[PDB]
């Protein structure tokens, strides 16, 4: 498929980039950390945020009284998701880069304003991170519910570049004596860290090893 | 100190804030992933991006002709650098949380015109991945410096956020059967993987593993 709209038209480097669903949702899933750009106080903020797919939407959530939450309501936003893939050392600098995937969402969001669809959500936020987590826990409270904002947006308006494999050096250059290859790099989890302050009698779920990124 | 601005001024989680150029450098320094929020074609796009430091100044490179370096002339962006360090698993789902380091930078960039000082700094980028990795490399052309911008943000204008250390529950749910901990996370970096075009008597330079990031 070419892009959803001309504003997600990939203009540089154009060969890398994806539109397709499948491709969108893969880089999405991966990962739970985006950045969500928002006109606030007169600055193209840039909010690190966790966020969950549910289908055709993205979700994320915070303070009901964030500031976010509000500037959202009447502008487009972009939800920007990137993963570090390698270091691509080339023969020249020029040619230097790095392997990754990234998406970016635009659109308009919107706020969640049914309090029991907000705690679906929520659980779902929570279980899709570690399994049956959420109903391990000591039992939502309504306040806590009513506390927080989540938002949406659509993923339909969504453009992805990839880069992957070695270094590309213009062709003139392969005979120059210098040492060219990729650093992977990746997300790594470590085991986990108990609470000093967890009960003694208190197991720990088999499902937080579950847990994974990148 | 206190912020350096009323809008770098931390309201929610105002605790975690930090305004010292110490800290502001120490997260500056550990990982050379940046997003940069700039309004463009009606939308406040966040683009990944490297970055690096020098002194006051954080760096950041594209194309001359790319939209981002034109834009910036203009308007004050934000410059967010942020890392994830773990999952914060807590007895409640309102105090599931993250560790992190995140800082972001605000103010009016610069781009360098001076093509001599562009391509000093271009050096310091390379070399500030890979030790002595530029002079290996088939010597830059005078087009490649010129095909290339590079811009500056001061980061004196800066807000940190930190959050370290084990789940922070309401005390009152401490008796509450559940365990709670911390999944810790990190970049990790692998062992490099050659170009298979590399020519066959050409060495890895060693300081190739020095590259880290995290
Ligand atoms: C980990 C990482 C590191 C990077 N480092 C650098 C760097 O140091 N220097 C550099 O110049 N660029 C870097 N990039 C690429 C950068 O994010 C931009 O894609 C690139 O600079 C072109 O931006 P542009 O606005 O000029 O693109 P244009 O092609 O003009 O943008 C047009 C449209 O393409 C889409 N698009 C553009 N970039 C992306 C993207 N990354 N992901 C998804 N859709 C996109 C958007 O819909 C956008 O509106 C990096 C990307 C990643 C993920
Ligand atoms: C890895 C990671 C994951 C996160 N996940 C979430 C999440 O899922 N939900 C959530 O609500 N928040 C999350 N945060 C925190 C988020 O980035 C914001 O700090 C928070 O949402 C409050 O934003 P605000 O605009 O309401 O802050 P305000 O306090 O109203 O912002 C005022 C000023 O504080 C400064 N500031 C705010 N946030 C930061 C920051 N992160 N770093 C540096 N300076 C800052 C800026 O100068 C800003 O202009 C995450 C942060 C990180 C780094
Ligand atoms: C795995 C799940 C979750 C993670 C990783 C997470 C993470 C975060 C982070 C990092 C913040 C920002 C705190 C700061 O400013 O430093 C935050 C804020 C917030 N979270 Fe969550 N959260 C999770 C689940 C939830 C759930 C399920 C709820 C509601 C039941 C919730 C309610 C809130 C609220 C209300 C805030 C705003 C706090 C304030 O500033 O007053 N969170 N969350
Ligand atoms: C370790 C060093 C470097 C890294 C990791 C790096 C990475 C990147 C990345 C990821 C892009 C975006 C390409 C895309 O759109 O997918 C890029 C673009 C670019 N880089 Fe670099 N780069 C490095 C060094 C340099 C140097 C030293 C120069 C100049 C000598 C240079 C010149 C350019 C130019 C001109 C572009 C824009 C390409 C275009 O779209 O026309 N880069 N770089």
């Amino acid at each position: 498929p070419e892009a959803p709209s001309d504003r997600t038209h990939v203009k540089r480097y154009h060969w890398l980039a994806r539109y397709d669903q499948e491709t969108v949702k893969a880089i999405l899933d991966a990962t739970p950390l985006a950045h969500v750009g928002c006109m606030m106080n007169g600055v193209p903020f840039v909010t690190p945020t966790f966020f969950w797919r549910e289908g055709d939407r993205v979700y994320w959530h915070g303070s009901s009284a964030g500031r976010l939450f509000k500037a959202l309501e009447h502008q487009d936003i972009c939800l920007t998701v990137s993963l570090l893939d390698g270091l691509v050392i080339a023969r020249s600098a020029y040619n230097f880069n790095c392997n990754f995937r990234s998406v970016m969402l635009l659109g308009r969001a919107e706020l969640i304003s049914d309090e029991a669809v907000k705690a679906e959500k929520l659980r779902n936020f929570v279980d899709g991170l570690i399994p049956g987590e959420w109903e391990r826990l000591r039992p939502v409270h309504a306040k806590e519910i009513e506390a927080t904002a989540v938002a949406s947006l659509s993923i339909a308006e969504a453009s992805c570049k990839v880069r992957t494999g070695p270094p590309l050096d213009d062709e003139e250059d392969y005979a120059f004596p210098s040492w060219a290859g990729v650093i992977p790099i990746r997300y790594q989890v470590l085991p986990p860290e108990p609470d000093p302050r967890n009960l003694p009698d208190v197991p720990m779920p088999e499902d937080i090893l579950k847990f994974r990124l990148g």
